[PDB]
């Protein structure tokens, strides 16, 4: 039966923080490849050529992200099996950001011309790249806490977080609340549109990020519900550290909600 | 039971040749977006920067792609249900080549500098684009029958044909011939490697083309074997013209082989 | 059984004033779009071009509302289930006014020429409008407490209030008092007629206001009497907080009468 | 049983065409009210201010209308009860277009500044109005065959036809073809979008013309399926000549399709 | 039962000469790499530095091969299952020489200093090399019919032929003639010794040639005697055309003797 | 039963270390044969001619060696039968490294031109050879602790250690951990690739050193599992001191893991 294991969530959180630090360092290394990356003319896109740049459109994506994060925290506060829920967010965020690192290492696709005045650059040493990596790490990558000074490459990260939070909010609420689901979907779509309308990413980056996050979520939940980690040697599931986390969870996690405080 | 429907196969062959003629016209519309597309420096890649250009490598991809065609043509000749096999090859080469027109329209990603001397260009009219679209159509896009004069955009097409023929040969041969299966997998991988060694496609062009054809092949044969087109209203299968072709085929197609000629 | 919920009515009451304040906030924003609002000549109307403008007709409509309010208040005073009746008035007046904001925001149609001497306007700030909205909110809209100095837009609220009160008066009275209903009906028609004769709204401003309140009033009661909110997935009700308020009420509310005080 | 009364269908077709003549004539009458109707600035809108005017947008609205009429003719030919589907169409179009005559006559609302170059005007006589109305009558109000040269009024007729032919293709096809049903929505939404983008009608005339036809279609079919016209004294149905047309039809018409011609 | 297949042996015989010709084609290509091939001093060898070069030692090895061939040919003449014995020789000599080409192609190691006066070389063409191959192929490699004029590379074929013939001589004789087997072993060891004493190959050239032929000979017979080619998925045999040739032979071939002619 | 004879393991560990001293001494003897060994041009290879020399490649070979040794020490500590796994490792390394002494002594094969700057040479005496050999003995032949300054000979020792420690991690872990098994292949393959890319050993010394250890490992464990040493007079097993070491072990050793220390 569902066993609250509080010593595995710590491991998952540590794994995700390590993954985020690795992603920041890889981003700095990749940015070190090409010096200018801001002199070319952009590729002919279908949405970046029609809709002109909206200067304030990039903060609205993070506003939507914070709203979704607050809703998800509220959901997590009033649940029975909150440990399993917190252990499933991390094991998926780490994997998707590892895929982002792999995609960004092979080929670097930026947008030629926004953030053209970003300072710093030419970080030639081993101990000066680490300070920039630390800033990007403990700045959360957001544009509000100013870290996002230069541009960003393939496999956008805001879309991943938005889609993951939307899918988790929709999944772990009772199947009778079909207005919060619509609100979350609207927030996700508006965030994606505002990522596209700020001229920060190409259309294909957003599309592949959305598809990859959705497919990985659905596949992970299908494997977890089918309970194939102990059924047989099905396919040797390639999710990093999968059977270590879901071994004690058999079947499907129900949707029981309580109040944790002992003060009515 | 398996009914040989020789008139549904003809409808499938016509469906492909319309799709192949639609893609050839899009590739001329897209080429008119940006005139130069040959002055920029290329994106920083991990394979295009290490391995230098091999001038003869792009011709060996099609040589590897004709051996797999001849081998498959022999399978299509000594089979009982060759009508269904030819109807499944066409129903998939159209769906995948339709996805190529979608991703080549939203954003156009070419390689800045090969085929820099290709003539023609500035096809400003409605009746001169069609003539250029006819040359590509009745040349199969190959570099031997000289049509491939200028560059090519996202979602490479050589990787789609190589991977589709490799999976059909493996699928429709007895599960005891695991040397022809290994030989076909070698021609697939060597053909893919020579696209990158000729500096014709980016390292991410070839990975999403390989992934999509592999994923769509396994998804088609899951539905075709589970037989979900009449089981229930599962998901309203989005494959273009799926239930029209597989309605008369129930279950799985066996692997019986014969000789069609009546002259022993 | 019919359990009077004295804590849900308080939540219901809070809902309607927030919408009342929110509507007032939108009204000042709409007035900011075009400054003049007093140069266009009246559009050709088959009703306004016949009846001359009457300065005292507008005050007569507000008089009728008070009389109808007194009749309804007396009914609420001598009813067994006075808690439920008050909860339905707030759950239906808060929905209609939500539609008023959407109609007024998408397009703005006022009366071109009346109240041309109204003062105020040109509020260039983000704090003065809040005080102006407070004046709009804490004046209840009547001209007796002069707040509505300038013109008004589409889907007038005088018709919403006059019609909504009339239906509750007729609905929650026994089917043997068919003399008060005639008095209530003539008052509603007289009040609506005075609005049109006062040149305060267009003819189509009233008709779509008369239809929407009646359609929503009857749709609310049909669902409540059928109690389909829990029977099955009837229609995926889009009424704001419908199942929450009416979960404890089953069947149809009777028309029993008593005396509220304990001193007969 | 379902007996095709061809003498009743003819009376239905002539009934709707008289309404078309009545609608065209009253359009000239309301035009004669305000002479200029091209000097005012447009009212503030939320969609007519952001999206700029597209000269060719209004042509695509009628292109989608022709396709939706071409599929409907295909459905009309192959349906066994082709004498019933046509009779219901004539009995619904006449009612909706009669409501359009009422709203145009009660009040006038147009776009002040488009189609300012249309000639003619000041048709002050008894007989010249008929000639101008006849030109509109035998032009279908289409712009491809240029008749509609001046502006248009409230309750846009392009929205009704685009929607009425969208809810008959969906309704009168088997409930397993939900791709043509999906396709006919794109033909409707894009036809709705393009008339707004061409600055032909306000953002509220389009919405209340999409709602009325959707409401007046579902209400009609609910009455017919439950045969409430003869079951009892249900509601004194207000559809003009409803019990006369649908007296020989009992129950719901099936979805049986047959080929009428005798040349297999 | 043991069915002599007179048509499979013909297919088996064709296989070995094609490999013999293919090996000869590779030999001339390897000689093209280094032009001199006769300048390096011999590497330090514990066997070559002791035994002086003997000009007539090389001719003695070819003499021993003919004597061993005569003994084997006589056995093949007076055996019941002479078809199977001849089929196995061609199926084992065509596999070892395939490994010879791979070893010789990857690296080229010859004797640095012998046959320094050999003519030919510098064949700059693509047709003259083929005519040289026929000289190599149609001379069977012996020095009696002088073809092997220059040196030879790693994995000498003299050891392969001498060792392969010896094992068949011992294997297919009854276990009571343990005097011919001793004579056969003396011829094999004497022939191998003459190769080393002739300064025609290195010491490691012979050892890895002696091991591979013996290992493959015993591995072939163990699989055939165990008849695991059809018993189960034993080891996924990588022998070229192993199951095809030995499908009709079950168990172990006996050692019955007869007379071939019909005239005793 | 499995009785850990700690007096037998010590005799195994001392036996392998004497072979290490023997191997180091004979390397000096063969080095004294040819003085120059740095003047000849390299033999024609297929991998040493395409890939240019990478100066830092040979360092990564030893880095992978330490990691494979670090994981093995982890396995050697948590295994219940840690006294058996170590004994088999010592009894296999001595046999393989004894074959290396035989092939190095019979013939000499090195890369002519690498490590041409190594000093020393001409160690002509009886006692100085021991001092030079002792330096190689207490340096593990590693280049990180620079002892191996001159060239290396046939049967590369870096291939044996990289492969022997790859087939013990795979063998002596439960048959459900096939990701560390997968990981240890990448460590082996890259260690194999880097020694070739550094121009340290020919392309045939690497292949016949990967084959011998793989063959001599599987053959040993097949003999031990079937206890053929005492079952009968099977083959007169040629492993040096085989029946002595594996006489107290019956059957196959299980995969039970336990913590030896008494501090839970
Ligand atoms: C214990 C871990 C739980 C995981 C929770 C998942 C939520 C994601 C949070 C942060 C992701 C940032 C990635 C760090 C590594 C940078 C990678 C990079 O350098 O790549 C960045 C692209 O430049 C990616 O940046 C982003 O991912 C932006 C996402 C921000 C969306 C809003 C998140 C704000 C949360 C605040 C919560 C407050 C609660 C309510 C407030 C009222
Ligand atoms: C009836 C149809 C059956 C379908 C069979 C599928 C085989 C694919 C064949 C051709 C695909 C070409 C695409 C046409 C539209 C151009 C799109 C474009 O313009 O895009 C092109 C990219 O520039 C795509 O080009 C390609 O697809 C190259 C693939 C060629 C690989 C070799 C095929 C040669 C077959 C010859 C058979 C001979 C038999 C043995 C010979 C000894
Ligand atoms: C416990 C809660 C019960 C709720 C009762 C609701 C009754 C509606 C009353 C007033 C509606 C005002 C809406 C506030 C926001 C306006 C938005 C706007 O600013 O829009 C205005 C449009 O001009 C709406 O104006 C109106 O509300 C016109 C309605 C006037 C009808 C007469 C109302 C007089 C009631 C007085 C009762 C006194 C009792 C007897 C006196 C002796
Ligand atoms: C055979 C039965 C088919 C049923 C189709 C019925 C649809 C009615 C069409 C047009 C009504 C026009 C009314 C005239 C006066 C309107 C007053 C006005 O002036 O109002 C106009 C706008 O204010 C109304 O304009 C329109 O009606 C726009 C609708 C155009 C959409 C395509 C209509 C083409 C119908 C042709 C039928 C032939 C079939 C060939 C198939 C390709
Ligand atoms: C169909 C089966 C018949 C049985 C006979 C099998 C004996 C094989 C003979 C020769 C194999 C030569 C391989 C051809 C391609 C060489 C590749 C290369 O080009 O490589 C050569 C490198 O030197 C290999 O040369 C050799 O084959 C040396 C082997 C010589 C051993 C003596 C062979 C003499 C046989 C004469 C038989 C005559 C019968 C009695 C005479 C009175
Ligand atoms: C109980 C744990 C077992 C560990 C297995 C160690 C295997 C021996 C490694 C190397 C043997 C070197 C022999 C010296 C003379 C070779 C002749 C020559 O000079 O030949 C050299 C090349 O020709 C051989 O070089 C090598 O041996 C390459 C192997 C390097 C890979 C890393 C090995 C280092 C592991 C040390 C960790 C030990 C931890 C404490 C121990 C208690």
């Amino acid at each position: 039966r569902l066993d609250p294991e509080y010593w595995k969530t710590i491991l998952s959180c540590i794994y995700v923080f390590i993954v985020f630090g690795f992603t920041s360092f890889i981003m700095v290394i990749v940015h070190e490849r090409v010096p200018d990356m801001q002199t070319y003319p952009p590729l002919p896109d279908i949405f970046l050529d029609s809709v002109p740049r909206i200067p304030w459109a990039f903060a609205m994506t993070e506003v939507c992200g914070m709203i979704l994060c607050y809703i998800w925290l509220l959901v997590l506060l009033l649940h029975k099996h909150r440990s399993i829920l917190l252990r499933r967010l991390c094991s998926l965020m780490g994997t998707v950001f590892l895929l982002r690192c792999f995609t960004m290492f092979v080929t670097s696709l930026s947008v030629p011309g926004q953030h053209l005045q970003c300072t710093g650059k030419i970080y030639g040493s081993v101990w000066e790249k680490l300070h920039r990596a630390f800033a990007i790490w403990s700045g959360f990558g957001m544009t509000l806490t100013g870290v996002h000074t230069c541009g960003d490459y393939m496999f956008s990260g805001h879309t991943v977080v938005l889609t993951m939070l939307n899918f988790f909010v929709t999944e772990y609420t009772p199947r009778s609340w079909n207005f919060l689901h619509t609100l979350s979907w609207v927030l996700n779509l508006f965030g994606i549109f505002f990522i596209l309308a700020a001229h920060e990413h190409y259309s294909i980056d957003v599309f592949i990020a959305f598809y990859i996050t959705t497919r990985l979520f659905l596949y992970y939940h299908t494997l977890a519900n089918t309970r194939a980690y102990q059924q047989s040697r099905r396919a040797r599931i390639w999710f990093p550290m999968f059977s270590f986390f879901e071994c004690n969870v058999n079947g499907t996690v129900p949707n029981e909600y309580c109040w944790p405080f002992s003060k009515p």
